[PDB]
């Protein structure tokens, strides 16, 4: 009875989505419907309080938060060395960038996506350019520390092979990428990993799990009660 | 050997350090003087080019990030497993713990010590009593989910025993204690956990790892050669 709550538009549930389907882990899959609001029913607060995905449920078990539930199906099904090595400072990189990204990528990304696209297409609220302009500024700055303190001159992130950090940065910056962002123009670097990472997620998988956020510039304006529903939980969320 | 470069200003590093004397870890302490301006030093920036606390070097390895850092230590020093248990339910709820406060807890906490007093004392900055109060109101909405997410009726944050987690929110409470915040004031549940987590870390050493926050309210201003370094820097860190 292992189930994940998930919403392909988000950048933590892709994260999860990949991991689980990469490792042939077997799951079912509970879509949880953001845009319709469904996180905010009695239904998925029974599940998850928080009104939040991913969530991950295992026999009785509820688990919160992407970094968690992606270490617990790490150590649960016994998944292959790479993704959180062995070895102690490897480990430890992994550990800094999933750590780091919180605060920075995370934050840099989904203000991004909401300033240039969720607000004015789904919310129906304009953005103001200088609000847009310092949001991609910002974007700017957390990319150039991605290349500068992370993958520097190696293949991935952490190391020769790819990790659980790799695989949050990447779906994090595929939301400016489904924003209509220029995240790997003039990123030759940025570049060539995004491709080495997709081929070792396999390809296929994943455009399969970006389908959602390369299509968020097409999604129909929000319902006016959903609208003010999600209106603060967005404003809470985008600080 | 190890150095770890902190600071006990910060909730990070008094996390780092806390952890580190409890568990006898043998190291080279290097206090990095924020105030001073002192990790924006030539000679600083060559252990962390990110500038900042706290960081640890052991040998050729450096590494950021205290949750990061917390974990190696774990790791490497083979600490009592209580910390973060091998049990894999148990080690998730510190993992989900772990992973919640850095853009909840951490960043209210950090809010309410810049808008209530390093602002206006230590940089001559005054905040505007809406800006404090949207900071204390939401520092009052992560206290409440500190409850009713994560402690609920248990003695510890995961379950009956003291772990990481414990201490990476109590560092992190104690950041409004010293800006004067009425934290454990009307909340009984806190209140005697924090007395827990005092007895299980040991009061003297709580009471070292919290002697700067603490004095905090009393620290001379910023002359403006200081203050010009330094704001542009607590702007990045209080956005
Ligand atoms: C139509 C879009 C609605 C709002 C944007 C959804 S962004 C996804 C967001 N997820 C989280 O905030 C959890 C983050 C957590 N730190 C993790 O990594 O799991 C969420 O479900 N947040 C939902 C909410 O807070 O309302
Ligand atoms: C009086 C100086 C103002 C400093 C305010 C915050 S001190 C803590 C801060 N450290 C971090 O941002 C690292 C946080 C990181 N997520 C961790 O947990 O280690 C820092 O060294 N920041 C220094 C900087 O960014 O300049």
């Amino acid at each position: 009875g292992l189930e994940l709550y998930l919403d392909l538009l988000s950048q933590p549930c892709r994260a999860v989505y990949i991991f689980a389907k990469k490792n042939d882990i077997p799951f079912e899959l509970r879509i949880v419907d953001l845009i319709k609001g469904q996180h905010l029913s009695d239904a998925f607060a029974q599940v998850n309080p928080l009104k939040k995905v991913p969530a991950l449920k295992d026999g009785d078990f509820t688990l919160t938060e992407s970094v968690a539930i992606l270490l617990y199906l790490t150590r649960k099904y016994k998944v292959p060395d790479y993704w959180y090595p062995q070895d102690l400072q490897a480990r430890a990189r992994v550990d800094e960038y999933l750590a780091w990204q919180h605060t920075t990528l995370r934050r840099s990304c989904l203000r991004a996506l909401w300033h240039k696209v969720m607000f004015p297409v789904f919310l129906g609220e304009p953005v103001s350019p200088q609000t847009l302009a310092a949001t991609l500024a910002e974007l700017d700055v957390t990319l150039q520390l991605l290349e500068d303190k992370f993958l520097q001159n190696k293949a991935f992130l952490t190391g020769p092979h790819i990790s659980l950090a790799d695989l949050v940065a990447i779906t994090e910056l595929m939301h400016p990428v489904g924003a209509g962002c220029q995240v790997f123009e003039g990123r030759p670097k940025l570049a060539t990993w995004r491709q080495r990472v997709e081929a070792a997620v396999g390809e296929d998988l994943f455009q399969e799990a970006h389908e959602v956020i390369l299509k968020a510039k097409d999604f129909p304006p929000a319902d006016p009660t959903i609208k003010q529903k999600l209106m603060p939980r967005v404003l809470a969320m985008i600080r």
